[PDB]
């Protein structure tokens, strides 16, 4: 989940 947020942004 953490990585997904950073990736999306």
């Amino acid at each position: 989940l953490a990585a997904s947020l950073a990736c999306a942004l």
